[PDB]
């Protein structure tokens, strides 16, 4: 009797997500936090453009620009 | 008269949808979980890309991106 | 005294149309009920891709990426 | 004392216009009603797409997408 | 002790202008009337495409997505 | 205990700054004016269009597309 | 049982920080300040260009087209 997408992120803290966000980018990192609007707090975080990896550490990411998140398998 | 897009949601939990955002994103997975913005939790989800599927698994999909949802026949 | 485009929406009930969206989606449906911000709900609708064809069936549109409907004459 | 954009829609009430919108879109129509977001209901309209025209007919078009409305001199 | 561009679009109306869109458009035009959201009145206006030159005449131009209005020299 | 973006801007009348928007859209001018939306008056402007110049004068920009501002150094 | 993004961006103030934008623009500099929606004021900051490096200096950054922050390890 109520939507649990954020019961779903909340048991995502401490595991490695992959994120989608607007303009094609794709990253990878664990999720440390995270508010109702989305935002991010990412940890060994590290981006994924054409095929290259780039660790980037520490990451906000903001809500607004998020496609999806998605705990890896 | 009253819309029925929501019915139509509510009528889709636990069935395959195929999810369709901005940028050109093409999504596919079980749909468990929606809000009124339309955000999403699905299981079993993949992404197409290229012809190509890509399984991720559970996936929290921002309504504010979404360009439609549709129940798989 | 009062602008018409509720009234052309309603009056489109039970009748093909076609929307476009932004991001160059063109998808064609039976429009079976909608809102005031142009959410639709479509049934019977289907895809125009590079003149491919995908059949969808039932879809749910948010009107946000909507640049128009027209009903198919 | 006030911005005419109102009056000139107003005045474009059967009249056709020229509409384009995000994304490279553009189309032609006699313009039907109007609300203030600019949403639009277009008779006879068709889109112009690379130089071909295709005829849609009744048209109703969201404002939140349109980039400019231009009442065709004609 | 205040924002002057309100002053400067007053102090254009009648003059020519050059008001670039998202999306790459480019217009030229007499500003005969204007509102506190950028929407704009011109007038004699036309569209600069790739180096062709349409007339359009009386243009109404929705200020969300104006990126900049600049008087001509 | 505040932020000091705003402070910054105020600093910065009078000095030239490089302005980049949505869709690369690349500008220099005189900061003249600016409101708490970023919304920009230009003078002495111009837009880099393919590494060339092309002069405009004065200018009105909207904060919602800007990206960044930054004062020319020197 | 609070987000932790705003600390993260207060803890990084005089720290190089990555940060990435709408339409694919890549800036890096020192955090000097920032509000609630992320815009930002960097000092010693550069645009990183096909690979090549311009420096600007000071630059107030608009949060609404910011995709992340993270802090150069
Ligand atoms: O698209 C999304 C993803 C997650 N949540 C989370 O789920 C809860 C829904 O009420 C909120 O606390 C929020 O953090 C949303 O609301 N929407
Ligand atoms: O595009 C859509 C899909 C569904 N709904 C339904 O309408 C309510 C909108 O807040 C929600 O409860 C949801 O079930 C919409 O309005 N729009
Ligand atoms: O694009 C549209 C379509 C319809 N409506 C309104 O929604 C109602 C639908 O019956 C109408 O009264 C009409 O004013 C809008 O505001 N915008
Ligand atoms: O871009 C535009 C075009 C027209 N109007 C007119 O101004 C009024 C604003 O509420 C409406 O009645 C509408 O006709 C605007 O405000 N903005
Ligand atoms: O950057 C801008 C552009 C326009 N305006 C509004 O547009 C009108 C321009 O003369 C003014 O009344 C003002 O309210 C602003 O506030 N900021
Ligand atoms: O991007 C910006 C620029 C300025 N300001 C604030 O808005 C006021 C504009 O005069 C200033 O005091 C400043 O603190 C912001 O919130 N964001
Ligand atoms: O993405 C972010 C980053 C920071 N903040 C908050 O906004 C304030 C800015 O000073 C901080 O206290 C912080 O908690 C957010 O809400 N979202």
């Amino acid at each position: 009797c109520f939507a649990t997408l954020g019961a779903t992120l909340q048991d995502s803290i401490g595991k490695q997500v992959l994120v989608k966000l607007r303009d094609s980018h794709e990253i990878r990192g664990i999720l440390r936090s995270f508010d109702q609007h989305v935002n991010l707090l990412l940890e060994d975080a590290e981006e994924i453009i054409d095929g290259n990896v780039y660790k980037r550490g520490t990451m906000v990411v903001r809500g607004e620009n998020v496609l999806f998140i998605s705990p890896v398998p």
